[PDB]
């Protein structure tokens, strides 16, 4: 009944452009007169495996940067680096800026990603950041500058910038200031994540949304501290639950008058017993990137 | 491997609201023409066997309230083609793209940008069902929200949404308005013919797997074509016809993996089951991605 379903994506198809340096060319994302990208744009191949940034942006001037809305430049007037963020300032007002907002997310909040390559979109999907800072997202070469966001109303909320891959195959990077999301840096190196966990959160929402469809076999009589609860979930690989986590579980719980601590005790059950042949939603298996608002969307609109 | 949407803001320009008494749905407005569900026209005294042609000599241009955001747009005139109707304005849609209507086959995938009110709300990838209905997430108040497909610059609008389904699986038009499949827009419960699995979506997901290294279902074993397709059938699966087994060369190179030989562990598979394994993360197997879509996602 549940599937990934994106935010339409118009709002920053508006805003997409392409950076280019030399022959290497990324997105970048046009909000009033500041184009913002990475700033790995201004690297070459042999910068890569470890570059001094502020001294290759040094060596740099406005007329070495090429930023282009479909093959209409957009003359620079200024550039300055925010952590690994380029921004890049820029003679035009995009005339398609929407209302907008920088937030930095959560781990378990999910985001729509518009993948973008030469500044021109390609597809547009639904993503989850992971407890240990990455994302599984659909990523090729040339993706680089893609944005995540999320809309409140007629407001864009960017939070995420596409910047690598790692080994593994998930992928890393940034909020809109440049700071990346987990321990990464933007240097061509090999670099691990930490173990992930199952988004406990996340998991509550479903079951939350299980009980609004009728589906509640699993639903006790019993409730659990916090803490008791943290400390079980831990021992699975489920991510403990934060104060936030309890708030965002609020409206949920409110509908159907299950306190969060009493879900939790039902979820701690099921980890504890498992699932003994039974399905939730028409699954064996537990969905943990479906967040709180994820569910009110798809259930209640 | 996650399922993509198309960018929708091509269709997103052309969206509109539109009411007729106290019922209010979607409409697409494209040049000087909003074409939106016929049944706006209904009431609850109508639903059940409604007589669209008496309710549409019976209403008045000035009876349809099409807004543009917070613009009200003129109706000069307005007409029925088949389930959809049909309302000229006097002004057109600068955000016109470049479109064409098509009528999709089962089996093909699309992807909806479902609206309320006008406002579009989220964009997903559905599939034609080989029973012709859809797998949708569509609310009250959906109607007319479309599906599309884009190539190049140019927006194929394949579907209009309609109803929904006793068993939660949704049903619609073409923008031409005949619907996919037997379903009828009046308010009943209707069910749908069996619906089968989409084989060679199903193969080409495999792929993907294979793709991203996922692999503990391949095996050695091979298969014939028509043996498969005894076995598939078997299990309700779709036949795959030769035509199919042309459409998945492209990965079959891509992996080295021949077409037939994925048919021998997909064949494993439905007479043993995965045996709590997943693949891709999933404890089923995914038949909504197509060859194509696969491809241009590798």
């Amino acid at each position: 009944g549940f599937r990934k379903m994106a935010f339409p994506s118009g709002k920053v198809e508006g805003c997409m452009v392409q950076v280019t340096c030399g022959t290497t060319t990324l997105n970048g994302l046009w909000l009033d007169d500041v184009v913002y990208c990475p700033r790995h744009v201004i690297c070459t191949s042999e910068d890569m495996l470890n570059p001094n940034y502020e001294d290759l942006l040094i060596r740099k001037s406005n007329h070495n940067f090429l930023v282009q809305a479909g093959n209409v430049q957009l003359r620079v007037i200024g550039h300055s680096m925010q952590n690994c963020v380029l921004k890049l300032k820029v003679d035009t007002a995009n005339p398609k800026t929407p209302k907008y907002k920088f937030v930095r997310i959560q781990p378990g909040q999910t985001f729509s990603v518009l993948a973008c390559y030469n500044g021109s979109p390609s597809g547009v999907y639904q993503c989850a950041m992971r407890p240990n800072f990455t994302i599984k997202g659909s990523f090729l070469n040339g993706s680089c500058g893609s944005v995540g966001f999320n809309i409140d109303y007629d407001c864009v909320s960017f939070c995420y910038m596409h910047h690598m891959e790692l080994p593994t195959g998930v992928h890393a990077g940034t909020d809109l200031e440049g700071n990346f999301y987990g321990p990464f840096v933007d240097r061509q190196t090999a670099q691990a994540a930490g173990t992930d966990t199952t988004i406990t959160v996340n998991v509550l929402a479903w079951l939350y949304a299980a009980v609004i469809n009728g589906d509640r076999w699993f639903l006790n009589r019993f409730t659990t501290t916090l803490n008791d609860f943290n400390l079980v979930a831990m021992k699975y690989n489920y991510e403990p639950l934060t104060q936030d986590h309890v708030d965002i579980l609020g409206p949920l719980s409110a509908q159907t008058g299950i306190a969060v601590l009493d879900m939790c005790a039902s979820l701690k059950e099921l980890l504890q017993n498992g699932m003994n042949g039974r399905t939730i939603l028409g699954s064996a298996l537990l969905e943990d990137e479906f967040t709180p608002f994820d569910v009110v969307r798809q259930c209640s609109g």
